[PDB]
């Protein structure tokens, strides 16, 4: 068979350098393993390498060792072509459904294997796509069911780096699709950022943005230190779960979760990621990492720019960002008060379902609640994905769309 | 000697019925004990007894037994005359410094005793006075020092019902003034509301507002069920501390604290509150109460009105929540601008160890509030919650010019 991959960075902006650095590093790792460029589809906004703030024009790095990972990465879906619609069309292997981009798709055969890696922002039941796009978990599961039904592959492995990423699969991912999934976090935890300015081992001092994400660099650094003909998918999962837990300190670490067909964990990793002949296998028998969560990276980036000195212009941008977050947080809190009463709003909106249950029972209701909210309160933006469990809980409570319209009108109009 | 009292409700509005009900109940208790009306000064906005929402016009009750406590209460300082300036002038006993009101003051003699009871809203280092007035703790301590210096009394007992009320005395109340103080809560705890609609023992069903406050009804119900010629100030403190703790469940109770001269705890309570002749032979000196948080009572009152009705009430709830969010967000943003994103909240929210003053420079505290309100608008009663953030900005060494810049960016 043939090995294929789909690598997706769901964000943009220099502050989010790390998501595109993670995806570029994954591309280089797969090419070194012998996967062919024609079988790897890359989604990256592509605004980082030549960004005016990049201290190394034309270069992207993903760890303090400073090796460029940008040269040679294909421009399959970049800019406004990085959309959920193109991602689904690419996975399905239907070139007629793609809009723009290179036209490269996963037109795979039954004997082939596929590896999907996403890095970005997210929230309960959702992943980000650039410029305020939201990708819903059930729509992604639906694409996997369609791909499986058309006999497009033998096995698939999916790695997802995003906040509350366990919520994209919990209670909804079937185990009969020949798909194995791991996520950076459980359904109620944040994802963590690594290689930030001021941390040790020291990233190059010219960088003002973080270089990578914890779970992402954990799997990539693990692959590029083992002979992948001998390391199994299970061995990588355990090593990534250990590193991402950050010495089991869940105040600065997360629980890596697994979903889908666990029989795939017995497979050798080279069947999905290739084999790099240069790698000297490092036997199994590292230091605690200084990390920040995805949601905190933005203000830290702006504050670093303010401290490195236009000085009052950065302070105004920080104020606008904080005010925007406060507007979204306050509007959601207020909707809970109007729907359930003071003292009952927060418990309803913030309650987390028992393990194993889906985030929401009706995913079309979830999309409608977001639509009604944004029509009165404005776009959720990437930050607003944090509030997706509040919208799911309004759906699950039995509150009607007409009642949500009334509460949003009072809260925001 | 002569026994004097000053009773103050620091709030207004039908939602705050309880603070005036507590003060009216205290007045009746003191009159039953033989204190004279001429020696009791009452501060109450006086908007409750005849309020359009009051189901018993001209009546105020302070517990589910429904006994009126309003009839006969004097109108010394009401409406716009309930001010910190008049409270200070009354305590000092200087009628020429009073503006409006009856002119009654505590013109006490060296042999006299004084009892002060305040019930209201508050915050770290501050108490409320009606219509967005803030009374600072050090200004109240200063009045006590002045009154002591002029030999105006033998001993004084002060009971304070307000959120974070321990912060009004911690690190600043001297023990050499012949003044003993108890507070409903410690310096970092809220105070609790009793007799709310829907709770048991059931208040009369026609009430949509809470009837009293936990620490306040604890001391008053204790006083009126005992012979005060035998009960000491210490016995009342221990009984009030036990009841206010609500079976030591500090998720629905608070820590009653004591400050000042603890030698006064050995005194019989009748020397301050009088003796009710009907209590002579009562036995010598309970169920868990359902209580509501003092800052939570407002939205619960509006929601009860909404349930018993209306889109106009929902709009009022939205305006209230949006206003609180504006104040909370502006304060949080100022902390980010002054200290940076991962440091603002720890600086603004850090609580000093017990026994330390809230702020080292009280004039700086007033200046920070002044600068904030000039850009962000009035703190209002709710905004008193943020007084520890302003104190922490002062204590951190941040300059007034830096506070001006941060407030201008956050609110202008
Ligand atoms: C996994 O392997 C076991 C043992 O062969 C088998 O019983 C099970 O059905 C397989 N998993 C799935 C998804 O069916
Ligand atoms: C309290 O009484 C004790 C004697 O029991 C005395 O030593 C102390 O100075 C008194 N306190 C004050 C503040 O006078």
């Amino acid at each position: 068979g043939t090995r294929w991959a789909v690598l997706v960075a769901g964000s943009n902006g220099y502050v989010n350098y790390r998501h595109q650095a993670d995806v570029c590093h994954a591309y280089q790792l797969l090419i070194k393993g012998g996967l062919k460029e024609e079988n790897i589809v890359v989604f990256m906004y592509d605004d980082i390498a030549w960004h005016e703030l990049n201290p190394r024009p034309g270069v992207i790095i993903n760890n303090p060792r400073g090796e460029d990972v940008y040269a040679g990465v294909p421009k399959d879906y970049t800019g406004e072509d990085v959309t959920a619609e193109n991602l689904f069309a690419v996975i399905l292997g239907d070139r007629s459904k793609v809009k723009g981009g290179s036209g490269k798709v996963i037109n795979s055969k039954p004997e082939d294997r596929i590896f999907i890696f996403y890095s970005n922002h997210g929230g309960p039941g959702v992943l980000g796509m650039p410029n305020e796009q939201i990708l819903y978990a059930m729509d992604f599961i639906d694409v996997l069911k369609k791909k499986h039904a058309s006999g497009g592959y033998r096995e698939m492995v999916i790695y997802v780096e995003a906040c509350e990423s366990g919520s994209l699969f919990e209670g909804i991912m079937p185990k009969d699709l020949n798909v194995f999934v791991t996520t950076a976090s459980n359904a109620q935890e944040n994802s963590w950022v690594t290689y930030c300015p001021g941390t040790e081992p020291s990233p190059p001092p010219e960088y003002t943005t973080c270089l990578g994400d914890l779970y992402s660099v954990a799997w990539m650094e693990d692959s590029e230190s083992h002979n992948l003909r001998r390391e199994t998918v299970n061995q990588q999962y355990r090593s990534v779960k250990e590193r991402t837990s950050n010495f089991k300190d869940y105040a600065m670490g997360s629980h890596v979760m697994q979903y889908g067909d666990t029989n795939i964990t017995a497979e050798k990793l080279y069947l999905f990621q290739g084999f790099d002949p240069a790698t000297v296998n490092l036997p199994p028998h590292e230091a605690k990492m200084e990390v920040v969560h995805q949601r905190d990276a933005e203000l830290l980036f702006m504050w670093q720019m303010y401290q490195r000195s236009k000085k009052t212009h950065i302070l105004k941008q920080i104020a606008e960002t904080v005010k925007h977050r406060n507007h979204l947080d306050g509007s959601v809190e207020l909707i809970g008060v109007l729907l359930y009463g003071p003292g009952k709003g927060s418990p309803v909106l913030q309650s987390v379902r028992d393990p194993g249950l889906p985030l929401v029972d009706n995913w079309a209701c979830l999309k409608s609640m977001v639509r009604v909210f944004e029509s009165h309160c404005g776009s959720l933006t990437q930050y607003g994905m944090k509030h997706m469990r509040a919208f799911a809980n309004i759906c699950n409570s039995g509150v009607s769309e007409s009642s949500m319209e009334e509460a949003c009108m009072v809260a925001c109009g």
